[PDB]
């Protein structure tokens, strides 16, 4: 196969002159992935592949691995240019980069480690060869993550399954509370996992059902060996996800409470809901104003965190959301100004989660509300349901508990 | 175990304030090797380990992997400092690097890819945190390559075996030529390999016996399936190496000719010998003048290449030599201003090969003369024999052929 058409199509949406892919052994996994180099290909020497906007790619390779490079590129219609000495390497590099505004796997300030792969010394060498500009390839790399129509349809089937499963899970808890019968996190988790598997889907890791203080630990997963029994007066948080094999996940988080919650929990909910709405509103309003192309992931985190307010933001020690793909935590832009300042631009055809929360462990509780957003070319759209209130579990009939949680009363 | 004493001992021989080890997943293999982190340890997040000249190491790690970091460091007597947000990371980094002259796995201009592992963006971040100087850790890394007395003794046993084996190999060729009996490269190779194995040693890759034009290909290895039969009027080159398991290799190259060589071959020999002597003489004279500590690997390549002269240097399209270790091509300084400009300093207790050659394939021939040099604290010393003339094979008695090759007539 040839990787060059896809790389040039990605470049066409930029104003850059080309993409300079550099690798040495395991340094830059993106190099081998974008170029379609098989894992079984043994490459011990450094190489560059220059891909201009239009025209032939240029492969700068050490002459000792010319045979492997002929095989790699036999369908590429590229120039293959061997080098031996550092003088030959530098002359070839000057030939390709001088006066060029180019991208490399580089992240300013090392903000995004998964993209920041080219070593400092090699970047110095590229600049010394006369490159006019070195920009991050992070946005180019996102072009490869665009969903197909079948990907979107599969995501929506997973979303619908999750909406059903979260209702059945919360109804189970509701029924147990009303009946005074014990229920554990693991039992609820397994109800959900059984539904995912029966639908031909898979979760990867077992889903998160958290009661009480466990909901304050984002890194909680109940198991058969260790899981909590629910008691009245404790919160519930369920973060569940599923995909059809090889298709994008859906991934949502819904909350409830065992009985009537107090004012503090309710206030925290309003703050988390306000955070979610602020992120969604900034995404919508920026798209209306200017389309996609300037809005960056970190800005939605800022919107959510600001809107959450001074009482509950100190207990929101997490990013606002993540790229959502065939990997649940996808390789594209995340909604993060917390762990990283993610300056990647939100890209049409990708999807992100919006999942602010607040986690006061000191009883202690955790709230998170997670929806998925597909960055459709005609505008961002939420693909999973919006919770308006925590489910108040064990009081009344389930249909009405659900309706209140949906704001349908 | 704890890696910190060895790192501080290495730092003591420098004027730097400390060594800042950075890694993210597979980016910097040196990080995990120097720190003694087992391959079975799953670390998904970036980390820094600050090792000052004296005092506690400081580990900056993501809080999500604190458990793994407790286990890694349980014998280190280090400070463990978690971070979550980028603001926390940057405050911690400023605390450790501000005003410090430090080393990282960084190679200016990307001259030495095996050392140049920290990404450009992370280096920007370290400088932005106030580091006073970022220097390459390349020389620090060489401190870990110093031979023990048992390593040196094992190297010398391998050297002695190679001196015997190369005599027996060339005597075999001599005898076959005198008798008019065919001899192949593979037959000679297998004589040598049998001797290596009988001595309890191992070669890794089968050794190089090259006849005629094959000696012009540095990347030639005969095999049972494909090997040449010697004819009168062709050169011979034998590059052979061996180690005791887990001990440093010896690695040498000796040349001969089937019958009396012409003036061109003899002139090439004088140039290669002059190149070898010039590298050895610069090493010796610099040590006498100033000891080790300033002389860099590339300078011996320049000496050899300059001395080879304008007729034969154009056919010397290779580095002058390599670090010699438990890996035949060791991780330390190489004698190279050809493929790379290796600015690493020649380090007492390591060994290098000096192996200039010239390879005019157009009959065509190749000459290389390789000796091993141990960088003893009291001065550099050659540990294998110095060839003074190519063996003139098939003429006279072997003892005299050998004596002429040794300059012993
Ligand atoms: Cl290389
Ligand atoms: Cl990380
Ligand atoms: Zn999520
Ligand atoms: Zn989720
Ligand atoms: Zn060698
Ligand atoms: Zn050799």
């Amino acid at each position: 196969s040839t990787p060059i058409p896809a790389m040039q199509a990605a470049l066409a949406a930029t104003d850059l002159d080309g993409w300079l892919v550099y690798d040495f052994q395991g340094l830059n996994p993106h190099a081998r992935r974008v170029l379609g180099i098989g894992d079984d290909v043994f490459l011990t020497r450094r190489f560059f592949v220059w891909v201009p906007r239009a025209g032939r790619a240029v492969v700068l390779h050490n002459h000792i691995e010319g045979g492997n490079w002929n095989r790699i590129t036999q369908e590429w219609d590229a120039e293959l240019r061997p080098f031996g000495s550092h003088a030959e390497l530098d002359a070839a590099l000057r030939g390709v980069v001088s006066g060029q505004r180019l991208a490399m796997e580089y992240s300013p300030n090392g903000a995004v480690p998964y993209v920041s792969r080219v070593d400092a010394g090699t970047l110095e060498r590229v600049r010394g060869a006369g490159a006019a500009e070195v920009a991050s390839s992070a946005d180019l790399l996102q072009a490869f993550l665009v969903w197909t129509p079948d990907d979107l349809a599969a995501h929506r089937r997973a979303a619908a399954l999750l909406m059903r499963a979260k209702d059945d899970a919360f109804r189970l808890i509701h029924d147990r509370l009303r009946a005074g019968q014990s229920v554990t996190e693991w039992e609820v988790q397994q109800l959900i996992m059984d539904q995912i598997r029966a639908a031909g889907m898979q979760a990867g890791h077992d889903v998160n059902v958290s009661f009480g203080v466990n909901a304050a630990d984002s890194h909680y997963e109940p198991s058969e060996q260790r899981s909590a029994t629910l008691h009245p007066g404790e919160c519930v948080l369920i973060d569940l996800w599923a995909q059809e094999p090889g298709r994008p996940f859906a991934d949502v988080t819904w909350v409830g409470f065992a009985g009537e919650p107090g004012t503090e929990y309710l206030d925290a909910w309003q703050a988390v809901r306000a955070a979610r709405e602020a992120a969604l509103e900034l995404l919508r309003s920026r798209f209306v104003a200017e389309g996609y192309g300037r809005l960056q992931g970190w800005e939605l985190d800022r919107a959510a965190r600001d809107a959450m307010g001074e009482r509950w933001a100190p207990h929101f020690l997490h990013r606002t959301g993540h790229d959502l793909g065939v990997q649940i935590h996808g390789a594209g832009a995340n909604l993060d100004d917390y762990e990283t300042r993610d300056t990647r631009t939100l890209t049409p055809g990708l999807s992100v989660t919006v999942e602010p929360g607040t986690y006061p462990a000191a009883g202690g509780f955790g709230i998170r509300s997670e929806v998925d957003v597909y960055l459709a070319p005609d505008g961002p759209e939420v693909t999973t349901d919006l919770q308006q209130a925590p489910f108040i579990l064990g009081v009344g009939d389930w249909d009405a508990v659900r309706a209140a949680g949906y704001g349908e009363q």
